[PDB]
């Protein structure tokens, strides 16, 4: 059935997908996006599309793919399908080098959230009441944002139409903190561009965040779902994933 298909991506959340000095589309997601098209022997075209809007354009049937950072969380899952995921990562905070949020002591170094236990609460509880006071920013539409307003319900945040605008507003000191994946800010803060920012808290996974980043699919599409799967399977068996991972990222996020 399916000879050539259409995948959106977003161009504004780097290295999974950025826009080169010509304007034309790069990154993790491409590099893997192609790939698993040659895989599966259908043709790839991969459009921009903004954030807001990308999963309701794929359900009337824009584009057949999704492949833009997006994590297969459960409120997602809802309205769409996903692909088996091609890359793992926990969910961290980012500063300033100078910030006092620095000094806070991280009892639970890596804290999974499908169950909470009293002590992962007493952990999550801590960083609420340090994070109150402190402005934080977020991207709109994002499991980051999710996170804010079901998890730290109290702290004040602000949110963007990027993830760019929000690390600009982080610089220019008009926020004080914000979250994402470790995939995101490992290349971000190891750029020496930016030395004055660094990761700090607590690791976190599952629960809201769900586990992984995969394709996002229509439902009815389970034939093409089966194919990336197929594909995606082949891919981090041969060491593709493990090979662009730390190609984009600089380091190993591929699944085991
Ligand atoms: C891996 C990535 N996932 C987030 C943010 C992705 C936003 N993607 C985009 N702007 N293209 C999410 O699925 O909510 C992250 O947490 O860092
Ligand atoms: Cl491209
Ligand atoms: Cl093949
Ligand atoms: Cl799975
Ligand atoms: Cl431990
Ligand atoms: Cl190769
Ligand atoms: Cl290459
Ligand atoms: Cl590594």
């Amino acid at each position: 059935d399916y000879k050539s298909i259409t995948i959106a991506t977003e161009g504004s959340y780097a290295p999974y997908n950025f826009k080169d000095a010509g304007g034309k589309l790069i990154g993790f997601d491409i590099d893997l996006g192609n790939d698993l098209c040659k895989r599966m022997n259908i043709e790839c075209k991969f459009v921009e599309q903004a954030w807001d809007g990308i999963i309701p354009s794929l359900t009337a049937g824009r584009y057949d793919a999704i492949m833009a950072a997006m994590s297969i969380q459960p409120a997602r899952e809802k309205v769409i399908a996903f692909s088996r995921p091609y890359l793992l990562t926990p969910m961290t905070f980012l500063t300033t080098a100078d910030s006092p949020l620095l000094k806070t002591q991280v009892a639970i170094e890596n804290l999974p959230l499908d169950n909470i236990t009293p002590e992962q609460k007493a952990e999550l509880d801590k960083f609420t009441k340090i994070f109150e006071g402190v402005k934080f920013g977020v991207q709109a539409g994002t499991s980051h944002e999710a996170f804010m307003k079901q998890m730290m319900p109290s702290v004040q945040i602000s949110t963007y139409d990027t993830i760019d605008n929000v690390v600009m507003d982080l610089k220019a000191g008009r926020i004080d903190a914000s979250l994402a994946s470790v995939s995101f800010l490992k290349p971000l803060t190891d750029k020496p561009d930016n030395k004055d920012l660094k990761m700090f808290g607590p690791r976190m996974t599952g629960g809201l965040f769900g586990k992984g980043v995969g394709v996002g699919i229509r439902k009815e599409d389970a034939d093409l779902k089966a194919l990336f799967d197929k594909a995606i399977d082949a891919a981090i068996a041969d060491g593709t994933v493990q090979k662009l991972s730390q190609q984009w990222f600089g380091y190993d996020a591929s699944p085991k």
